[PDB]
C-alpha cells in the first residue's frame, strides 16, 4: 500500500477505563461483580513527528510541473470547510511531480 | 516598467577598439588620418549577482497558486530550443502568485 516498512516500528498505545464498580451486596458472593458504573473519558494528545528530507538540486532549464490550487472559481474553496461546518478534501496528493534523470 | 530605482546604478561598462591607422603618406599632410584597418573584436563576459530574499511564512490551511508547466503536450517543450535551433520563451512569468494577508 506504500510506505516504510520497519522492523521495528513505533509502538501500539493502549488505553483503558479502569472499572469502577457499583455498590456491592452486604452478603458475600464469590461470583464476578456484574454491575459496574457507567462512565467515559476525554483529553488532549500530541503527536511530533521529525522528518528528514534530500534536497534537490536539478540544473535542468525548462520549468517543471508542481502541484497547484485548483485554477478555476468555485462555491466551495479547496480543502476548506463548507456551509454547514464539514471539512472536505478536494485530492489526493501524490508526491511525484519534479523529474530526475533515470 | 518596474524594478529597483537606484540612487547610484550599477556604473555603465563602455568598450571600443583602438584605432589602427593604414600606411600613412611618406609625404607630411596635418589633415587627420581618413583610411584605417577594418578590425572587429570577440571574447566572453561574465556577471555575478548576489541576491538577497525574504523567506515564507504562511500559515494558512489550504493550498496555494503556483507557477506550473504546461500540463499540456506540444510538439515543442516548453522554453526549449525547436528543430531549427532557435530558443523560444512561451510565458512572461509574473513573481506574484503567493497570497499574504494585506
Ligand atoms: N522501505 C524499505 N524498508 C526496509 N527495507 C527496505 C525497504 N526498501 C528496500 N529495502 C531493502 C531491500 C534491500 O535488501 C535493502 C537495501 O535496499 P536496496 O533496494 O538498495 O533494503
Ligand atoms: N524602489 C524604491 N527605490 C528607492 N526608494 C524607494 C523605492 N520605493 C519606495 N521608495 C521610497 C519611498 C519612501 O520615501 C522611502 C521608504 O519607503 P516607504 O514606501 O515606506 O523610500
Amino acid at each position: 500500500m506504500g510506505g516504510f516498512g520497519l522492523k521495528n516500528p513505533p509502538p501500539q498505545i493502549l488505553i483503558k477505563n479502569t472499572p469502577v464498580p457499583a455498590d456491592p451486596p452486604t452478603q458475600f458472593s464469590s461470583q464476578k461483580i456484574n454491575s459496574f458504573i457507567t462512565q467515559y473519558s476525554t483529553g488532549q494528545m500530541t503527536v511530533e513527528i521529525e522528518w528528514e528530507l534530500r534536497k534537490e538540486n536539478s540544473k535542468r532549464w525548462n520549468p517543471e510541473i508542481q502541484y497547484t490550487a485548483n485554477f478555476n472559481n468555485s462555491a466551495n474553496a479547496q480543502f476548506s470547510v463548507n456551509n454547514n461546518g464539514l471539512y472536505i478534501e478536494d485530492r489526493t496528493i501524490g508526491t511525484r511531480y519534479l523529474t530526475h534523470t533515470l
